[PDB]
């Protein structure tokens, strides 16, 4: 549908990647409809879409979802109205032009059915002529005009009852006026203020929201977190929320009452009906419109706060999944306890568990000396290189042990690294962990998780629910459905960016592979158990229910390392193997021979190789692959960092995290002593995450700042300290 493609194209063009054309969206949308995945399209269908990337494609996918809903509703509305012989070309036009669901619905209002409202009854009683007469002419006397309409248990037996009826006829009429609702909703957005009030009982039970007991704030500027916090005065709540335009001052007309009256030319000029009419305008507001608009503006606000919160969560998860893997190295995992002692685990370079243990170095059963020998024994025994420590309770305690173990057995060359322990607790309690380590009690299972997380964070984090990875501060306070959908997408993007070794991959990791799911993933692990390693990608076609289409979506992402085909270890799709063959032939060289030959590959002319299907993008990517096959997109893990006790400018590496003392602070920055007998200069704007007007304000000499090296320099004998989030060296 062109209108969707156009609109989506337009919305994407607002992304930094800039202008996107409707044909690209048309093209992408077609691929999605045929069940191609975002990773696939992004990676292997660049020529078709004009090289749309993941971000554009995920946004496309989301907008495509929403815009298809709108169009669905728009149709229904049109059909309904038209069935009621009421679809004027002017109406049909405004509906066509409607771009929000709110505009759609509030245009549909006069045609949404209900029965039996006060107004509907009054109408059947013939009170419409009265309503119209008073409205049409304010100089009339209501009671007088109303007399003729007393209707004898038609429901109306008093002039007062009659005028009640007529009032409702007008309220209901007024409260379904698209133009008025818009002008009101817009006005409210700009002027109304969100009002946070503790409920009766002055409950201290709302201590979490203590900051919102008397809080007022502009609607259009309410920040995501504070809003979402306020809404948490939800079902059985300690808070009340409302929009209030100006001061609660009786005897003054609400600005919206004025807009209502003005919308219907109801000026109060002391005429005979001017008072009843005023009362009508006021009842319309307080009984109909206000609530209608409060639900709109609250809902609109809530969504924005939700979507924004979730954007942040998804980013956080993205950075976690893609943290640098320490690599295929034997590791000692330690889960700090004090309570239940420390849980040890040893995993070889492949993540295989070699041994567990429970030492008690800490207070409740002091054994510092005993533990150190236990660990040194394990490290020596299993050639441990790395020591993974959970950042949980007694982590500080534990970290001391580690650093000391490393200094006392430098012959082992140990490096200690601190790991987030949050994900591991969820894992150890999972059913999955039980299947993996049944001969282990629960408390040892977190330690195995820790050590593995260090080796490859992606590989271990994937084993648990993405939410439980702990993506943000108060994630229970957004739509869980939208959160799940969003996090799933992040996991798909990160798994398929990194790609997966099909012979070592767990079922959980395979599940997130483009085109795969739980069943397929399980079938692959089972097949691998029954038959041994796949020796080529083409062997996957033998896995039950792994069809042609599935293969197409997955293959490029499923790697075979050290098989009979050198291309199975790369991001080169099988569909382009013949193409690669033409390149081998053309160069009179072997694929094995080509790999890593950067200067030759770079000399080649890609255009010599393209065709109708596989154009420049495909060929340029294949050549990059031939150079560095299945290159890992994640940051490089460096052992040179993390190593403490450095006492020479030489041994400083740009990108370490030290703990120095501020020697001096100046009008232009601060000088720090990291213990290399030379101060680093943390510049003025390097002092703060925020803005720095005055360094003396932010820091003081003697303060133990946690600084991070950026630009070390041996010849000039200097070290550049940054002490900031940016972390972007020269």
């Amino acid at each position: 549908m062109d209108s969707i493609n156009t609109r989506i194209a337009e919305e994407l063009s607002a992304l930094p990647s800039g202008r996107v054309q409707p044909q690209q969206v048309a093209a992408a949308v077609a691929l999605l409809d045929e069940g191609s995945t975002v990773p696939f399209i992004a990676r292997y269908r660049k020529e078709v879409t004009g090289s749309l990337d993941d971000t554009q494609l995920r946004m496309l996918e989301e907008r495509l979802r929403y815009l298809r809903e709108l169009e669905e509703r728009r149709g229904a509305i049109l059909a309904s109205i038209e069935e009621q012989g009421k679809l004027t070309p002017e109406l049909a036009r405004d509906i066509k032009l409607a771009d929000t669901k709110t505009r759609l619905e509030d245009l549909y209002l006069p045609y949404k059915q209900k029965r039996r409202t006060k107004g509907q009854i009054a109408l059947e009683a013939g009170l419409g002529a009265l309503a119209d007469a008073l409205f049409d002419d304010p100089t009339l006397v209501p009671e007088s005009e109303a007399a003729r309409f007393v209707d004898a248990e038609k429901g109306f037996a008093d002039v007062k009852a009659v005028l009640e009826g007529a009032k409702y006829i007008l309220m209901e009429r007024f409260a379904e006026d698209a133009t008025l609702l818009d002008k009101l909703r817009v006005f409210m957005k700009n002027e109304a203020t969100l009002t946070a009030r503790v409920v009766p009982g002055k409950e201290q039970e709302g201590a979490k929201f203590s900051d919102y007991f008397e809080h007022d704030e502009p609607l259009k500027s309410a920040p995501s977190h504070r809003a979402l916090a306020i809404f948490r005065g939800r079902n059985e709540g300690v808070l009340s929320a409302s929009l209030k335009v100006g001061e609660e001052a009786p005897g003054t007309l609400h600005p919206c009452e004025v807009m209502i009256a003005e919308r219907f030319g109801l000026s109060n000029q002391g005429r005979a009906a001017d008072k009843w009419l005023a009362e009508v305008v006021r009842w319309t507001w307080k009984v109909k419109l206000y609530t209608h608009l409060e639900t709109d503006l609250f809902g609109e606000l809530r969504d924005g706060a939700e979507d924004e919160a979730i954007s942040v969560f998804a980013r956080n998860l993205h950075d976690l999944l893609l943290a640098a893997p320490a690599g295929p190295r034997a590791t000692l995992g330690l889960d700090p306890g004090l309570r239940t002692g420390v849980k040890v685990a040893v995993v070889d370079a492949t993540g295989k568990l070699l041994d567990t243990a429970t030492v008690y170095p800490h207070a409740p059963k002091n054994q510092w000396d005993q533990t150190l020998a236990v660990l040194a024994a394990l490290c020596a025994k299993h050639q441990v290189e790395l020591i993974a420590i959970g950042n949980g309770t007694a982590s500080r305690e534990t970290d001391k042990l580690a650093g000391e173990l490393i200094k006392k057995y430098p012959g082992m060359k140990l490096t200690k690294i601190m790991v987030s322990e949050a994900g591991a607790s969820v894992y150890s309690a999972s059913e999955l962990a039980a299947k993996e380590f049944p001969e282990l009690d629960v408390s040892l299972r977190g330690a195995v998780s820790i050590a593995r997380r260090l080796q490859d964070p992606l590989a271990e984090l994937v084993k648990i629910e993405p939410k439980s990875i702990g993506v943000g501060q108060y994630q229970h306070d957004v739509s869980q459905l939208k959160l799940a959908r969003s996090l799933d997408a992040v996991v798909e993007d990160c798994v398929n960016a990194v790609g997966v070794d099909v012979n070592t991959a767990s079922a959980a990791l395979l599940a997130r592979i483009s085109g795969l799911n739980s069943t397929l993933a399980q079938n692959i692990v089972a097949h691998r158990d029954a038959n041994g390693a796949f020796r080529t990608r083409d062997e996957l076609k033998k896995v039950s229910r792994l069809g042609e289409k599935t293969f197409e979506q997955a293959a490029g992402f499923l790697r075979v390392m050290n098989g009979d085909n050198p291309l199975d270890a790369s991001a080169v799709h099988p569909e382009t193997y013949p193409l690669v063959q033409r390149i081998a032939a053309d160069t009179e060289r072997d694929i094995r021979s080509l790999i890593g030959d950067s200067a030759f590959l770079k000399r080649l002319d890609p255009k010599k190789f393209t065709d109708e299907t596989f154009g420049l993008p495909t060929v340029t990517d294949i050549l990059k692959e031939l150079d560095k096959p299945g290159r890992d997109p994640r940051p490089e893990f460096k052992t040179a960092e993390f190593q403490e006790g450095v006492e020479s400018l030489k041994d400083l590496k740009p990108g370490m995290v030290l703990e120095g003392v501020v020697t001096n602070v100046t009008n232009f920055g601060a000088f720090v002593d990291i213990g290399v007998h030379q101060d680093g200069l943390v510049h003025i704007s390097a002092l703060s995450e925020k803005f720095v007007k005055d360094p003396y304000e932010v820091v003081k000499a003697g303060d133990i700042v946690k600084v991070k090296v950026m630009e070390v320099d041996i010849p000039r004998n200097r070290v550049g300290l940054s002490m900031r989030m940016s972390d972007t060296p020269g």
